[PDB]
């Protein structure tokens, strides 16, 4: 599924990530559109073998299990493949662990690079939320 930028908004808000560790909704909403451009089919392999999963483009060397990361950690408990569902449960809850894990949304190298101390509301602006 490729969403919306509000329906994404509004799902992420639903699933409670808005201010979740500080972080409000449109730094979320800019990670997801630099990460896999609003696609939860994206993936993307990294240079150590591990791949990228989804609509937040979560990594299989720690959050999940895709078969072909050996010696990897599975610390979301899932299968790297449910992060690619139209239902986006799966990422959210583990995006919720991950940035818990101290490092914040600096784990997320776009959002980093591309949202950190840039107008990030911009990216809610005109949705009903
Ligand atoms: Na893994």
């Amino acid at each position: 599924k490729v969403f919306g930028r509000c329906e994404l908004a509004a799902a992420m808000k639903r699933h409670g990530l808005d201010n979740y560790r500080g972080y409000s909704l449109g730094n979320w909403v800019c990670a997801a559109k630099f990460e896999s451009n609003f696609n939860t089919q994206a993936t993307n392999r990294n240079t150590d073998g591990s791949t990228d999963y989804g609509i937040l483009q979560i990594n299989s060397r720690w959050w999940c299990n895709d078969g072909r990361t050996p010696g990897s950690r599975n610390l979301c408990n899932i299968p790297c493949s449910a992060l690619l569902s139209s239902d986006i449960t799966a990422s959210v809850n583990c995006a919720k662990k991950i940035v818990s894990d101290g490092n914040g949304m600096n784990a997320w190298v776009a959002w980093r690079n591309r949202c950190k101390g840039t107008d990030v509301q911009a990216w809610i602006r005109g949705c009903r939320l």
